[PDB]
């Protein structure tokens, strides 16, 4: 039997061996409670303390199961996607019920998600996202519902694979680089550049980017209107923030496809960023980590086009 | 035939449609001429005044509009337009010089749908890719594809084949005439911006709009609605002061519902319940145009 | 408290079950009993009571459940508040559609189900129990034909289906979208269908003792018509083409189609395509024939609806009519 | 520039040969071009599908890759007959209309551009065969028609497209993992007739007589449309449960649009003989069905089947 270790970054999901004695048929579970708030208020400094475990205790195990909540799931999944190191699986779930509640989505999430990280298939395909029967990689998924319990779907390519009865058929697997295989390494870091997002929409204000621009901000990304176009106003002080230094990325509001490279605008005049299929705050994730590396627009689109 | 009235705020979307001259008497006049991704209120109220103005005059209105905003135009001017004809906007996702360019059959399909009598009542309406959507749910779904406009949370209204439209559906929300809103004395609207959350969200962005006196603030929150700990804290001090603050979401379907995960009657909040950030700031406008009560404004945001 | 029913055409949906027949009055009531003491909270929002009418898998639904299940809920309408059905979601989409069209009852009837049994880890259908009642106990569910209830949705008994194999979110109206959505116990309503249902129809199935014999081919590549050949030999009334695209039909199967058709038989066309509708003298036509085109309905449902209409004309244009109203 | 084959098997989708229809085509490749059929795609059959497979693993060492042009109907049917059935490691693709060449917005043409443009992507390789529609890259055994009438409605419902095309340039981010084309046991290059497999739908108050007269006749396989996870009304369960007790192969797949049918999850498949048919659909499941028992006629064996390609 797999040893598994569950690290806890919040409450309780379910009820824990205790809670899902089900559990012990798959696989030895450990686990530590790495820190303990909502994932509304997730930050850079709980993102790098667990990396850093993850890099860490590596070898002490077979897989990794790490309980988190829905709020901003898709942004750490990614964040881990990019900065682990280790080999196994490493495999994110959370709840959209409370676990005090009729039919709780949790206990169940919670042993497909072991039933996952303890599968040899499982290895080699990134950090995964386990919710609704489904398995999903950190790049492309995202919380499409406020409050269903499927919400979680990789809405630009799909699922890896499907999970009935503890058994997995996988059918997929990513193909942008990810983990052992990016350049980045915060085992060494104790903050991130900072990077931060505006909206667009009719009659936006400029004055979100000019006080981001103020306050020195390494990076910011828009979400633009379709295929990544700006307001007016928006626009104006980004051109200008990319010529001080400031590094620019064009996303986009809309939840699936991709911010295409000069289509809707001249990316090589100003020196932006095209994001690809990544919404803002996983271009936000992308653009940290590679203003850890370069300043240069162009080897940060190189990035973008790869990971 | 009926008399259909296209007005245009953009470049063309087709080319014409010969075609059209077999539904109804098309008549057209440039309004503006701007890509949606800079549309504003100007244009807005220049639009609906218009609508109401001429609405005697014709049978119907055709809007060609960019797709960037035009969820965003199709709302407020199915809470302004007091027009009891067919208001309906189209858009093209492809260039009209491209191979197999979408404008042209949206277009007819377009006038199909306010030269239809059945089109009536149902506010103001959105027509692509052969599906004819009501203004309040309508959005855009995918950056390119031609099918991107979905009524993502109650679905369309009607399908057209060959022409006709099989209509099933009919919004609930009030709209048009049925609301309290008259934009007519206006030359400007109330400011109303929207921050974005995620992980270690900066407060620089609400704060700034704090600071230059905004009528209100919507915020994209996280999941259900909920803020980031320095985005609350500014947000709900803001709120004291009398800024009108709306609870959205970034997630992109389901309802921002209220008091579940944040303390709504606590801090002075308003959940919108649907409405994307950007549809929440066309209703928190209008709504600073009749009452600043928080109470009385998400009493407005559960009624249209 | 409002009075709610619940009557039960299967297993228990929410905790731990029986093992009985339930075939006996008095035990079924026990059963549905259980239920209630299941979900403690149904206590909190209305009086629940109710019975066992049949107990079968929903693989196996029949004319037979069908006609009872719409006597007993045109017979007991005004001894209660509304009406919650327990039912397999096999077929769930058949049973919804077939009420829909023949109950008079002007209280709301809801029906449920799960995707998991209710023995398993995060069993969906004590939930989905629960919000059905709300459902059924709310005022404003009243007048918007027959319901389905699950996973936090509301939907309409003509265009519901199920749309995935295992998934507890399954439950879709793919073409016309939900009517309501559940938080909290509340109901946020922005839609109600506007085809006619229930005590708009001209359906009455109160003397009826069977239905209309219908069945249902499908078309594929190099499809065999002996399919429909045994249909039309036995004599049934009508036949549904599952066909392909916009409700084509491969060459064999047109050919003993439109014999059929000539000679007595109803025949619908309508598509194995599981969205969109199948559209009148588009890519067939019907008019020649004497084909009926289905609309947005799907084979199983446009059986539904040919059944009825065949207690009432065999004309095909007066059947055409039919599935452009209902 | 490649030369890509274009081989048609109905009208042509674009035009109001197709090469003058799409001036744009010979920017990016040699096009030849030739009628093979000229069928609609709801008369689609056996004796198309045998002669398209051999002439593309004859022609293939004659070409850059194969772009067919194919009716909406039953596309996604040829579709994976030819995923297990090429031999071919040139990029094949599929392409179709949801709107007459002579209509307004017609589809076919930019549809077409990017079937070659796709075709001739050295990216496209070792995909499978493709289904290329609505600026999205398909494959094969996925895909599936969506909506009667939208240009939108190829998607591949369970897994997702291979990638997306921008201004000519595809974004592949997936590869589909069950085995196709030359890693297939299925040859039909001496083969002149196929297995005979029918289809039964199941639905409340199911008749039996559809199901009984595919036996009757003794066909070789049968592919139940069922409820749910596959399963059956009481009726044609029963006359399905003989049939293979007779030898008939019989495989459970599901009326249902998406999801899997799973093994012996809602019916006991060992103790009659079924398969299940996975994420297989009714009619892509009688495709893998007919070429299983050009080697087998043995239920283990066809299951294993099942569960690689």
């Amino acid at each position: 039997l797999p040893n598994i270790t569950i690290l806890a970054t919040g409450g309780t999901i379910a009820g824990l061996v205790n809670a899902v004695p089900q559990l012990k048929d798959i696989a030895n579970v450990k686990g530590e409670q790495v820190v303990n708030i909502g994932s509304q208020d997730m930050n850079d400094n709980v993102w790098l303390t667990l990396a850093k475990k993850i890099n860490t205790d590596c070898d002490k195990t077979d897989g990794f199961v790490i309980t988190h909540g829905t709020e901003t799931m898709e942004e750490t999944a990614y964040f881990l996607d990019l900065t682990v190191k280790c080999d196994k699986p490493v495999v994110m779930v959370g709840a959209m019920r409370p676990s005090t509640s009729m039919s709780a989505d949790g206990p169940f999430n919670l042993y497909n998600a072991v039933v996952t990280a303890a599968d040899k298939a499982s290895a080699n395909r990134g950090v995964l996202v386990v919710m609704n029967d489904t398995v999903l990689d950190g790049r492309d998924v995202t919380k499409t519902n406020t409050t269903d319990v499927a919400t979680f779907k990789s809405v630009n390519y799909g699922p890896l694979g499907y999970i009935h009865n503890g058994k997995i058929d996988y059918q997929r697997t990513p193909a942008r680089k990810h983990t052992s295989d990016t350049p980045f390494d915060v085992s060494k870091l104790n903050e991130l550049p900072k990077v931060g997002i505006v909206y667009n929409y009719a009659n936006a204000s400029d004055l979100p980017a000019k006080a981001l621009v103020d306050a020195g901000y390494d990076g910011i990304v828009s979400a633009g209107v379709g295929n990544g176009n700006l307001y007016k106003s928006v626009f104006d002080t980004l051109a200008t923030a990319a010529k001080t230094g400031t590094a620019v990325v064009r996303s986009s509001r809309v939840p699936t496809g991709a911010t295409t490279q000069d289509a809707e605008v001249d990316d090589a005049k100003y020196g932006f960023v095209a994001s690809g299929t990544l919404n803002p705050q996983k271009a936000r994730v992308l653009l940290q980590l590679a203003l850890t590396q370069t300043k240069d627009p162009q080897q940060i689109q190189q990035i973008f086009n790869q990971y």
